[PDB]
C-alpha cells in the first residue's frame, strides 16, 4: 500500500513538481534517433514538459539511444511544418531563440532563461535553416575556443538547458509547482 | 602566400593559444563511437590539449559520428588500466573528480575547475566504476530534475566541461597562452 503511494506516488508527484510549462526546446529536422533521445533526457533532467519539432528523424518520432525511457516522461509535440510550430509557440508567450553558429549571435549566457523561452536547435549536418533564423526572435551561440567550428546538436541543447536550469534554480522556479491545477492533475495521471 | 600564413597560420596559433594543459577528462569504458567522438569535439570546444581514456570504443579509439574530425585536433591517451591513467594524472598536479549518481555526491557546479582538474566519466550502460571512485580525489554530480536518473554520458561530460570553460574565461584563463614555448611550438608544428 505505500510501496504503492509512499513510493511511485510521491516520487512522481515531487517530480512533476519542478515541470517547466515555460521553458522548451523546438528541434528543426534533427535526423539521429541517438540525438533526439539524448536531447529529450536532457529535457527531463531540467524539467522541460513538453518539447516541439519539426521533421524529427526523418518524420516520425524514433527513440533508441539514450531515453531512461526520457520519451515516456517528456511530452514531444511534432508540428506539420515550421510556421506551424512558430505559431504554436509564439501565442503561448515564449520567446524563440535559434540557435547559430554565426559570429553576430549572442552569447547564450546573456539570455534570461527565467522568461517563458524556447530554443531552437538544427539539423545535426547544416544547423537551422535560413526561414527558421527568419522567424526566431533572435540568435544565441555557446562559444567555440577550439578548432572545430560546432558542437553535436544535444551537447549543445544540454549546454543551454542546463545554463537554463542553472538560472532558475537561482530564481526559485523549482522550488514550488508552476503548472495550473488542470494540466498538474492531468500529467500527475498519465505518470 | 598570405593564404598559407595569413590565414591557416594565424587561426590555428590563435586556437592554439588558448589550449589548456591542466583541464582534461577521463573516459572509462565509454563504448559508443558517437560519444567518444562527441566529447572529444566538447574538448576541442573548451580548449582541452588532450583527452584520456581506458578501454575506449572496445580497445582501440574508434570515431564516426560527431567530429568537426575532432580527433584530429584533441590528443588522446589511452591507458592500459585505470591505476595508470591515475598515476599518469596525478603525478601531472590534477585533482581528479569522479562523476556519479550516488546522492553524496558534491554538485559539479561547487568545483574550482580553474586548478588543474581531470573529470572522469564512466560506461553508458553501468557508470563509473567501484575502483574508479576508490581512486579519485572526490565524486561530483549534475543536478536531475526529472525522472530519468541520468544524462547521456557525452551530455554530462559537456554540461561540465562548459562550466570549466565559464570559470576559466572569467579567471581570463584562455586571455593568454599556458603552454610552454617546446609543447606550443610542438603543437604548433602538427596542426
Ligand atoms: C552540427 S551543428 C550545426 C551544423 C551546421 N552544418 C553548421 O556547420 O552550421 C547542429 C546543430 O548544432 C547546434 N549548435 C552546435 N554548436 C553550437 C554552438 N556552439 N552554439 C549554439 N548552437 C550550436 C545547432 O543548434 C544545431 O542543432
Ligand atoms: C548512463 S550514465 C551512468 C549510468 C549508470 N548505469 C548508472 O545508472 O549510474 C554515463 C555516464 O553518465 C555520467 N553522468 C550521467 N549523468 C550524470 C549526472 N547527472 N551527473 C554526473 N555525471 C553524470 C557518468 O559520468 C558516466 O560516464
Amino acid at each position: 500500500m505505500r510501496e504503492r503511494t509512499e513510493a511511485r506516488r510521491r516520487r512522481i508527484e515531487e517530480v512533476l513538481r519542478r515541470r517547466q510549462p515555460d521553458l522548451t526546446v523546438l528541434l528543426e529536422n534533427v535526423h539521429k534517433p541517438h540525438n533526439l533521445s539524448a536531447i529529450l533526457r536532457t529535457c527531463d533532467a531540467v524539467g522541460v514538459l513538453e518539447a516541439h519539432a519539426v521533421n524529427p528523424t526523418g518524420g516520425v518520432p524514433t527513440f533508441n539511444e539514450t531515453s531512461g525511457g526520457s520519451h515516456k516522461w517528456v511530452y514531444l509535440r511534432v508540428h506539420p511544418d515550421l510556421h506551424e510550430a512558430f505559431r504554436f509557440l509564439k501565442e503561448r508567450g515564449f520567446t524563440v531563440y535559434a540557435t547559430a553558429l554565426r559570429e553576430d549571435a549572442r552569447d547564450f549566457r546573456e539570455v534570461d532563461y527565467t522568461k517563458p523561452t524556447a530554443v531552437l536547435f538544427g539539423a545535426e549536418k547544416w544547423g537551422v535553416s535560413e526561414e527558421a533564423l527568419a522567424l526566431a526572435d533572435g540568435a544565441i551561440k555557446i562559444p567555440m575556443l577550439g578548432m572545430v567550428q560546432s558542437l553535436n546538436v544535444s551537447v549543445a541543447a544540454a549546454v543551454i538547458l542546463f545554463e537554463a536550469q542553472r538560472q532558475r534554480l537561482k530564481a526559485g522556479l523549482y522550488d514550488r509547482p508552476r503548472l495550473d491545477p488542470e494540466l498538474y492533475q492531468k500529467v500527475l495521471a498519465d505518470w
